[PDB]
């Protein structure tokens, strides 16, 4: 039978790890440096939600959420359960999801990696002593059995990969890939179901709140802002990926931070670098044999390069993440056409219809992408609910919403042009937070209709207004005509059936410049 | 036959550690837990010096100082070189003693045990790769078979341990003990005789150096406050145990620090306590079964659980470990009996009385064989286990430095006050000690106006800020007089014979008048 370890110690994880796993080594700050193998990332294609009476009327069934009959899980989950029970060692971690305690989930993990427990032990909520004493059933379980390759000729399956959450039984099956985000953003997915049947807004977006108590939350896609804009030097961090909009205010869903390690250093992101550390986890990082340093420049394994590490780590961030409403909403949008303005305030009408496009850019050259939400890989109802939902909450709270271009000026990324000056959206977020910024003169974006500031201190004239950044004006309403076109075309594939008067006023539309 | 492994990086000794050491395991905060298993203190009784011509003639031969012949010698080497070169692994660790380039020591230790490598690594200074490359070869080399014990029979030895210095082939051999210590005190040693040779002095005291570049260093035993006083908020830490003053000021021996642990936490000792996380070591140390991290009030398995982490853990430490001239000079008295006041500025002449005399306390763990209770000692110039020349000798060169650079003695009581120990009395509020200090560095200590304390002679304060007046003069704070009296006349006999024991006889008239006598007070 396979001996159990259940909720050890991270530096018995630690050695655990440096004992079964002949990969992982300890770095020169003592962080646990491992590689995932195969998967470097996740697998959107073998993703699938079973297919149970309780929720099929409320997932938005597509090209994220692909159905897995209950005979097919029952398959996978045999598959997964008899791998684990026949394993020289197995690991446990419980956990909760969720900072506020009226709203948490209750987790249980079973690991066949020492490295995947220390992950879901840095990022989820650890219970005391007392409560893991008097755990219960939990809420959800979580079965990684990633290691172990799915039967591909299953019923549902495409591969040797599949992720499949049973919302029905509360389970999550892992097989074929040993990425430590599915553990994660299971669970995220599993709160952006949960959250809707509370009434409660789940946010694919990072937060913190200033002195004075007023809190900030960025909405984006993975590897577009939200780690790096939400860590400010006169802000505490709540979390850095993923929040909870409730009655009471907002929720971290997670106890650490997984951020991407590309280029992580001393000088422009010391709190993270210092992060990395006794206690965290370096996935797919490449450690410089000289000093057992990492190189966190080098992406030999994967562009996907990452760090996680207990909130705790980060000085200033929550012990308890939890804040108030919103008072600024942010939606980054990392814009690989250079023409989105380094921001732009947003009405409550062009808040709803930015928000349910989703318009940004994957990261590995750029690609564009609408996303609902900022978060469409981990939804599970219609763009539109959660739309409701934030309208109805900003409408509430008087949140003052405002979309960021976190990607290029100047120029299209595919041509050579270069990334927005990050020194310029945290001068804009600065201005956000100062008060100025709302209170300054606005201009209109032609067009697009956006609400552009004329001025913003410390920001440059010719970037406010994305047009005058560019040297051919040709090629500036060439690549907007071409912008515009793709909004419009996903719109009408998207919502135009449904679309309310607002929102289809809200669809740009394209002004040559003259 | 062994794979040998040198000069690793503290994760690669953690990880062989981990992996070869049964019972070692990292702490919440990622520092190195092990054990030292049956020696969890040095073995003086087991400590010897090789008889050999270049050194017999200076050597304070006696109950410290133990001849073992070149002979045997040469048997407990055998022993030692031949259990290391039948190890699966072997760890080799090259390394600098002292901070002071012109008088640095390139050390090589051999070691069985991964944590003996990191220890040494922490403890000593680590080269640059440069260094390491044209290190060659090596002044000093420590041969730590501590693992494996010695054959008792060979003459010259008493029990299965043996931790002799050679000074004429430059080598140290252990067995019979796995106390990282004995290597530590043993290049300490080293020190202690190198030094004289060249008119330095060696010194068992901590040192830091105040934002105006004032020195201050502090003599004492073990567990008795060097630690704990040099871990200033308010001054740069150069060492914690090890100094020698030379004739540009003051150089740390080691590379980091092996502190007590005893009683470590984060609301009186955030520095010290903060500096036991990865890369660090911990010996003898019990962790919380549920929390993971070092429950450092559990002496279960002894009472001397220390942990030993590179200066570069401390906040401010020098990173070249070299000042000035000492401007002020501490004596730390671990007074068990509660009669030594908090604060005493020393004259002249008795500076080299309480220097030599050496009045402090022995407290448990730190050597074997001891009771589970501190007991009142007098260690010469307080490092008796390591010198090798005569008491007299070091205080002598103490007493030519100091008149040189015009030095402030004081006498601090870091032991108990308003009783005895044994009675129930309470220790000396750290608070008041640490007041005391930063009198003593802000200057108005040495402008305030002192008392005589009868008998003893002793020059106390009238006034000390933030310091309650009834504990300048221990008598004021005793509840019973009587007791005081008594208490004081029992010491004041312990002194007067130690010092006719030890040095009477040859003591100059000013050493004599600095004998303290007993003086009821009534």
């Amino acid at each position: 039978p396979p001996t159990i370890h259940r909720n050890l110690l991270s530096p018995e994880l630690v050695q655990w790890a440096l004992k079964i796993e002949k990969d992982s080594r300890l770095t020169a700050r003592g962080a646990l440096a491992v590689m995932s193998y195969a998967k470097t990332g996740r697998s959107p294609l073998d993703k699938r939600i079973v297919d149970t009476d309780d929720v099929r009327e409320n997932v938005d069934w597509g090209k994220v959420n692909m159905k897995l009959s209950e005979e097919s899980f029952a398959r996978v989950r045999k598959i997964a359960k008899e791998f684990l029970d026949t394993r020289e060692h197995l690991f446990v971690v419980d956990c909760f999801a969720g900072h506020d305690e009226r709203y948490r989930l209750k987790v249980r993990v079973f690991t066949t990696r020492p490295y995947h427990a220390l992950f879901m032990r840095d990022m989820l909520i650890v219970p005391t002593p007392e409560e893991l004493a008097t755990f219960g059933e939990p809420d959800y379980v979580i079965y990684n059995a990633g290691e172990c390759k799915a039967d591909p000729s299953i019923p549902g399956l495409t591969s040797t990969t599949c992720v499949a959450l049973n919302f029905k039984t509360r389970e999550q099956v892992i097989l074929g890939t040993e990425y430590a985000g599915e553990m994660k953003k299971g669970i995220l997915t599993v709160m952006f179901e949960l959250m809707p049947q509370m009434n409660h807004l789940c946010m694919h977006a990072s937060a913190n709140v200033g002195k004075q108590g007023d809190v900030t939350v960025f909405f984006g896609l993975s590897g577009t802002g939200k780690t790096t804009l939400s860590a400010d030097p006169h802000r505490n961090l709540i979390g850095d990926d993923e929040h909870v909009w409730t009655d009471r205010g907002v929720f971290n869903i997670e106890g650490g931070c997984y951020a991407k390690a590309i280029g992580l250093n001393p000088k422009t992101e010391k709190d993270i670098y210092d992060a990395v550390r006794f206690g965290a986890v370096a996935e797919n990082c490449v450690l410089d044999k000289r000093t057992g340093e990492i190189d966190f420049y080098d992406e030999s394994i994967c562009k996907n390069t990452r760090v996680a590490y207990p909130l705790s780590h980060i000085e200033g961030a929550l012990s308890k993440a939890i804040a108030g409403h919103p008072k600024n909403v942010i939606f980054l949008t990392n814009d690989a056409f250079g023409v989105m303005p380094p921001v732009a305030r947003l009405t409550s009408a062009q808040a709803m219809f930015w928000f349910v496009m989703g318009y940004t850019a994957n990261v590995p050259t750029a690609r564009p992408i609408f996303s609902s939400c900022f978060g469409g890989p981990f939804l599970v109802r219609h763009a539109t609910f959660y739309g409701e939902q934030l309208a109805e909450k900003m409408q509430k709270h008087n949140s003052r919403v405002w979309l960021l271009n976190t990607g290029y000026a100047g120029g299209r990324a595919d041509r050579g042009a270069k990334r927005m000056p990050l020194r310029v959206t945290r001068a804009i977020i600065d201005a956000i937070h100062d008060g100025t910024l709302d209170r300054t003169e606005y201009e209109e974006y032609p067009g697009w209709g956006l609400h552009i500031p004329k001025y913003v201190a410390k920001v440059p004239e010719h970037l406010l207004n994305p047009r005058k950044a560019w040297k051919d004006v040709r090629q500036f309403n060439e690549t907007s005509k071409e912008l515009v076109a793709m909004f419009q075309e996903s719109f009408s594939a998207r919502f135009a059936a449904k679309a309310s008067q607002e929102m289809k006023s809200a669809v740009p539309r394209y002004v040559e410049f003259a």
